[PDB]
């Protein structure tokens, strides 16, 4: 049904394309639309993917497309353009293209979600005949059985307790095995427990080397998801804790909301990926704490906030402009889904007035999450000559003013751990609290 | 048809099983035959695969099978036994098992071919009810299109001549690319040509390190098939010369036959494998000198010779015993195929009388190809006080006698390059020449 590329409707259509990564959906398909005389934009969340498409197209097909990223925009004048969603947003959206392919349209990072809503809101007005929502992983996808992987639940019987169940020593003594834990911390403690017990064991996370994992010999690697992005092949078995760390918003009311990195049950995509490290060129084993529960393509409300934040920080969009684009995304069927907290987030940002410009550009440059919310809290701090909620790296634009800031932090919301006393008097704190309780979904 | 495991016939059946590597054919299938009360032997060409199955079975299913290789035989007493074909032959064949699974039955190395003929000849007499010829690559398989790989023939247009066609510089300037050449020699010359031209290029073959290939950055790797067995992932494109080196027999009549490593067009398996280095997690390009021509599962007559040789050297089989087993293999449909040179090879070896025992064990130990033919030539040399055909490593059991060997080599056949004068007088030379011309297929 959605596995063939849509023929161009001679007016306006939104269409889905479910096809594997590499299969032609982002290359051969735009090539065929271009040979019929169309101009085609193809959007993707990744700078590397985007650059990779221009290499393929010119070398396979002698087609030199325009390649547009945050760094540079390469204009050849040909009919196909590749861009990241972020560069697309930075360029004003549709502002040119007959057909727009939104690639990896299952992505739930904020640039993808804002970028996609923008296409959906603007595509027809801008002269487009076709928007394609393309993906290899449609929303509601679950982990399906693999022919080469045998799946065996852990029980309570075992000498090594692990996320509420147990690993018998015998199933990891001998051969090469990968245990997934959620944090650098568990990795280290489990790695150390196992080593006490006589096992060749080694931790791996963000910021250690790939060479810390022996090519050969019995090993138990206790790792985070950093592994899949840093390292190549192997494994007789995977032991999956079945949880990850994700950005979540909590309407904690202490005074307002909390945005932090918390432990959530994994979704199908993380389950599929962690399992997929065994079964390569021979049979594999996958062991797990709990059966697959979350389908792919649900995202957190704090990603809606992040969209509003980036709209203000990067793209000179008022919160109301951000809502039209997000509304178009939430109103389009077959896309990732989320609680409808558009009115609420819009209203919060609408009263985040008179941010310090130099603070915001410092935060933007340093690359911290939520550049607008961090610089706004900082602004508020420097205007009350108060310290930031902690001296986390986040707050470094206040470090030069550190000797002159005294007293309780005027807390607007929580972006991490609290390390100073707080006052809840601030007019903006009050404003955000009233945004919460003026919204039936958020109260 | 051949994708489901055969139910046990209550008398005797030979059956085929076509199923992917890892899918259960060598593990789950024997497990299910064992739960019904059968004793199951599972044979494979690889020590590592064989050991890998015992790890899987005990860890996935709490089944500790017997694991038998050249090194050691592990006896647990359970109903499933894994063995290499070679260990099976060393143990006397069927000499116990209800069901015998011949795994990787498409293999065309001599141990697999002799091992398989032995099962086929002996299985019924020995009480077996079932022989399964199992494989992921049936004979006559061709290279089929891959959804993620775009295939583009080279033409004559290009600045870099390559196996009778050309590579334009533009298709390898920028990005990461793998060129296959047939010999360490071409690798080095092409690598050096490309470097002169401004390209980051690096050779790779048997005996250089994996680290000689940069993880990141534009590179052109000019390699042999050593690459697939030494190194892990990548590549925007593969450029395949479409030829490999294989052991071939030539009835050269100078005086008798030649067995040497020569350049042949590649078969589907080598084509599939070399192509398969691109298209991983994104789209790939494969370029080639000539369209796929050889289907898998044809092997050379010199593999029949090697079987006879190993029978004499390792397994105390007379040539006539070797023929009954090879005959059973050639008479069984759906197996690799070869010219029927059984009578001829049998007759050659039957007159290879009174080999020196110490020479043969030296050759066997040193691991040279054709241990019987090398030690027989050597024997013949030491009895004529003549030098070996060259001082290649092959002939090292004659090195201690080197000051006393003089005159022309009495050539029985050719196993490499000739580096001394030769006499064709030797009675055994005459005998082998008459084996050739007494056989209608070989004349
Ligand atoms: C650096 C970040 S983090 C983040 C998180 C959420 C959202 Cl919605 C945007 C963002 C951005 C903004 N952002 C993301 C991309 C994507 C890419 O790498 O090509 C990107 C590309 C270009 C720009 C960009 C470039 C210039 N010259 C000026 C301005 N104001 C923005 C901003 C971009
Ligand atoms: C070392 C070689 S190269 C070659 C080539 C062709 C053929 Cl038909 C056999 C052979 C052999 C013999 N060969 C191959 C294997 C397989 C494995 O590694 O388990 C193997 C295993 C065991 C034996 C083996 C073991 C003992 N103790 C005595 C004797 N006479 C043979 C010989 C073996
Ligand atoms: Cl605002
Ligand atoms: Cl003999
Ligand atoms: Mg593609
Ligand atoms: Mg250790
Ligand atoms: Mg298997
Ligand atoms: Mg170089």
């Amino acid at each position: 049904d959605n596995s063939s590329p849509p023929a161009v409707p001679q007016t306006f259509q939104v269409a889905h394309l479910h096809a594997p990564t590499g299969s032609g959906k982002s290359t051969k398909v735009p090539a065929a639309y271009a040979a019929q005389g169309y101009k085609v934009l193809v959007l993707n969340p990744s700078v590397a993917a985007t650059l990779g498409f221009g290499v393929y197209m010119s070398k396979a097909h002698g087609i030199d497309p325009n390649i547009r990223t945050g760094v540079r925009a390469i204009t050849t004048g040909g009919p196909i353009t590749y861009s990241t969603y972020g560069k697309f947003l930075a360029d004003g959206g549709c502002s040119a293209y007959d057909i727009i392919i939104c690639d990896e349209c299952h992505s739930t990072d904020s640039t993808s979600i804002l970028g996609i809503g923008t296409v959906l809101d603007q595509a027809e007005t801008a002269g487009a005949r076709l928007v394609v929502l393309a993906t290899a992983t449609p929303p509601g996808s679950v982990t399906v059985p693999h022919p080469n992987i045998e799946e065996v639940a852990l029980s309570n019987t075992g000498e090594i307790p692990f996320y509420g169940k147990a690993i018998p020593i015998e199933v990891i003594r001998g051969g090469r095995h990968l245990i997934f834990c959620h944090s650098k911390k568990k990795c280290d403690e489990l790695a150390a427990k196992l080593s006490a017990l006589g096992l060749n064991a080694v931790a791996y996370y963000r910021g250690l080397d790939v060479s810390v994992i022996p090519t050969s010999g019995d090993v138990v690697v206790v790792a985070t998801d950093a592994l899949m992005t840093g390292y190549t092949g192997d494994f007789d078995s995977v032991i999956d804790c079945n949880t990850c760390v994700t950005q979540t918003v909590d309407f904690s009311l202490d005074p307002t909301f909390t945005i932090d990195t918390t432990t959530v049950p994994q979704d199908a995509v993380s389950r599929s990926q962690r399992r997929g490290r065994t079964g390569r060129g021979r049979r594999g084993i996958y062991r797990f704490v709990t059966p697959g529960e979350r389908p792919s393509g649900m995202f957190d409300s704090s990603v809606l906030c992040e969209c509003y934040d980036a709209g203000c920080a990067w793209y000179e969009l008022t919160p109301a402009e951000t809502s039209v684009r997000l509304r178009a995304y939430l109103n389009t069927p077959g896309l990732p889904v989320c609680q409808d907290h558009l009115e609420f987030w819009e209203s919060v940002f609408t009263g985040l007035t008179h941010i310090d410009a130099h603070f915001l550009s410092q935060t933007k440059q340093a690359g911290d999450n939520f550049p607008y919310l961090v610089a706004y809290q900082a602004t508020v701090c420097a205007r009350a000559q108060a310290p930031p909620p902690s001296w986390d790296q986040m707050w470094k634009s206040l470090t030069r003013l550190k000797p002159t800031l005294h007293g309780p932090t005027p807390l607007l919301y929580r972006l991490g751990a609290l390390q100073n006393e707080v006052t809840l008097t601030h007019p903006v704190t009050k404003f955000i609290m009233a945004c919460m309780s003026a919204d039936l979904e958020v109260v």
